[PDB]
């Protein structure tokens, strides 16, 4: 690639697309019941990275990182749908160090690419003020907000060795997402979208 952020993307695009395909395959927008299952999935993942967004060390290198967390937004979307806060059945990952940087990339990048999901949530009359608060674009714009974030990520100046761990972290974050999705939508372990499906 060329930069840390670009290597992260390059090394995780295949798994990202597998997530895209799996999410769409379980029909998150076919019914209120399924959208709620989607929100529970989102709730678990965002709870899992909450401690990373609030990490003292990372907030010193990335100013205002603590305010980027979307866990509260997802929980409010659950409230809008008449659901109480959702709590994962199993123990939640609590990553740290370089691997935690990979999870942060995964979670924040999902904010950049949430435009598609937000459009379809809108079809159900769910918007940034009701039901899809966690999918709404950052006030500064998805792209502008992301580019600023990417600068900070690259500015961590992680060594090639550290990058490897972070990238592995990002891969594990996506992997965890699918594990939670399968449990939430009642799929077998390692279930995937129909083979050959394109994002
Ligand atoms: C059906 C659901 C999804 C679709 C259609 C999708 C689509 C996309 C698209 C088109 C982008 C690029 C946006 C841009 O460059 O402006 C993107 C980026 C990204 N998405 Fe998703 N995504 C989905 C779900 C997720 C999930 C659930 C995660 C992780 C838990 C995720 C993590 C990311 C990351 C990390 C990036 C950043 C890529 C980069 O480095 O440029 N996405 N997504």
């Amino acid at each position: 690639a060329l930069t840390f952020a670009k290597r992260l993307k390059a090394d995780t695009t295949a798994v990202h697309d597998s997530v895209d395909n799996l999410v769409m395959s379980v029909q998150p927008f076919v019914s209120k019941e399924n959208y709620i299952k989607f929100l529970k999935l989102q709730s678990v993942f965002h709870k899992a990275v909450d401690h990373i967004y609030k990490d003292a060390e990372l907030n010193k290198a990335i100013p205002e990182l603590e305010y980027m967390a979307r866990y509260d937004a997802v929980t409010q979307d659950l409230k809008d749908l008449g659901e109480e806060p959702y709590k994962f059945d199993k123990e939640l990952p609590y990553e740290a160090g370089n691997k935690a940087i990979g999870w942060l990339y995964c979670a924040e990048g999902s904010n950049l690419g949430a435009a598609f999901l937000f459009k379809h949530a809108q079809k159900l009359d769910y918007n940034g003020e009701h039901g899809a608060r966690h999918l709404a674009p950052h006030p500064d714009g998805r792209g502008k907000h992301w580019r600023a974030f990417v600068e900070h990520l690259n500015a961590l100046n992680l060594t090639p060795e550290a990058e490897a761990e972070a990238i592995q972290g990002a891969r594990e974050a996506f992997a965890f997402y699918k594990v939670v999705l399968r449990e939430t939508f009642g799929l077998a372990a390692d279930a995937e979208a129909p083979e050959g499906m394109m994002p």
